[PDB]
C-alpha cells in the first residue's frame, strides 16, 4: 500500500523555550572564566521588534548551569529576576533583560537621582529578596552589588544565581569544594576558614554589598581596594590568610563617607565574627525601615 508515517499530534507551544534559530546576539553583558551573560532580541519574525532578553551560557560546569537554572526558575518574589525559559541542544538560561544593569553600572552614573533614602529603599529589598532565598532553604554565596540589577530609579532585584546552593533540611550550612574563584572580600570568616556557608554569611556578604551601595560602587572605595589597604597589595596566595588575620583582630570596612553611623552600626551587626552573633535580614528589614520613617 502507500508509506505509512507518524499521525501528527496537536503541537502546542511552550512559551519557555527559546529557539536557538532566532536568538540574536547584540552584546555582552558580563563574563568570567567559564561563561557569559549576552543581551540578545529573540526576534522570530526577523524585524527587529522582538523581545530583549538576558542569556547566560557557558564558553566551549553544564551540570552547575542546569542546577542554576532549575532554582531561579523556581524563585518568584519581586526583588528576584525573572526566569523567562532555556534555549537547548548544551543548555542557554533566558531571563527578563533590565537595561539599567547591575547597581556596579548604575550607581556611578545616578549618584545625582539616587540619595540616602532611595539607598536605604534598595538596601530593604535586597533584604527581601535574600530572605525569601533563605525561607526556601537557600544560601547564595555570591551577594555583591555587581550581582543586583536595577529595575528602575525604585526597584532592584538580586541578577544571578550561579553559586547559589541548598542548606540541606535540619543543618545550619553547606560546605563547599570548589572554592578556586571564590569572591573572598565579601566573604565571612567561616566561610574563608572552612568553607561553610550559612544563611549568617549571606548576611555578612549583605552587609559588604550595602557599603558599595552607600559609596556608589566607586572602584577607589570597593571591598577589595580597601582591604588590600588595610593588609597589603602584593602578598599573592598568603591574601586570605592576612585577610582572615585582620578579621580576627576585629577590623572591618570603615563607615562610607556621608553615611549616618545608625546606618553603619546595623552595617556593623552583619559582621559579627560569629555567624550566631549576627543580625537577620528580617532585623535589618526593621531596622531600615525605623530610618525611613
Ligand atoms: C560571571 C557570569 C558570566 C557567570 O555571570 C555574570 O556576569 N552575571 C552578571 C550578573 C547580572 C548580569 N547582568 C548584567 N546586566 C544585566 C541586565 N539584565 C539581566 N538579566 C539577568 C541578568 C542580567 C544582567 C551579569
Amino acid at each position: 500500500g502507500d508509506i505509512v508515517s507518524e499521525k501528527k499530534p496537536a503541537t502546542e507551544v511552550d512559551p519557555t523555550h527559546f529557539e536557538k534559530r532566532f536568538l540574536k546576539r547584540i552584546r555582552d553583558l558580563g563574563e568570567g572564566h567559564f561563561g557569559k551573560v549576552e543581551l540578545c532580541r529573540y526576534d522570530p519574525e526577523g524585524d527587529n521588534t522582538g523581545e530583549q532578553v538576558a542569556v547566560k551560557s557557558l564558553k566551549p560546569h553544564i551540570a552547575d548551569l542546569k542546577k542554576e537554572i532549575e532554582i531561579l526558575r523556581n524563585l518568584y518574589h519581586e526583588n528576584i529576576v525573572k526566569y523567562k525559559g532555556i534555549c537547548t541542544e548544551g543548555i542557554k538560561l533566558i531571563m527578563e533583560f533590565l537595561p539599567s544593569g547591575s547597581l556596579k553600572e548604575y550607581l556611578p552614573k545616578n549618584k545625582n537621582k539616587i540619595n540616602l533614602k532611595q539607598q536605604l529603599k534598595y538596601a530593604v529589598q535586597i533584604c527581601k529578596g535574600m530572605d525569601y532565598l533563605g525561607s526556601r532553604q537557600y544560601v547564595h554565596r555570591d551577594l555583591a552589588a555587581r550581582n543586583v540589577l536595577v529595575e528602575s530609579e525604585h526597584q532592584v532585584k538580586i541578577g544571578d544565581f550561579g553559586l547559589t546552593k541548598a542548606i540541606e533540611t535540619d543543618k545550619e550550612y553547606y560546605t563547599v569544594k570548589d572554592d578556586r574563584d571564590s569572591p573572598v572580600f565579601w566573604y565571612a570568616p567561616e566561610c574563608l576558614m572552612q568553607s561553610k556557608f550559612y544563611i549568617a554569611s549571606d548576611v555578612w556578604s549583605f552587609g559588604v554589598t550595602l557599603h558599595e551601595l552607600l559609596t556608589y560602587c566607586d572602584s577607589d572605595s570597593s571591598p577589595m581596594a580597601l582591604f588590600l589597604k588595610m593588609i597589603g597589595p602584593t602578598h599573592g596566595q598568603m591574601t586570605v590568610t592576612r585577610l582572615v588575620n585582620t578579621l580576627k583582630e576585629g577590623k572591618r570596612l570603615p563607615c562610607p563617607p556621608n553615611c549616618p553611623d545608625e546606618v553603619y552600626q546595623l552595617m556593623r551587626k552583619c559582621w559579627e565574627f560569629q555567624p550566631s552573633n549576627r543580625t537577620s535580614f528580617q532585623n535589618l528589614i526593621e531596622g531600615f525601615e525605623a530610618l525611613l520613617k
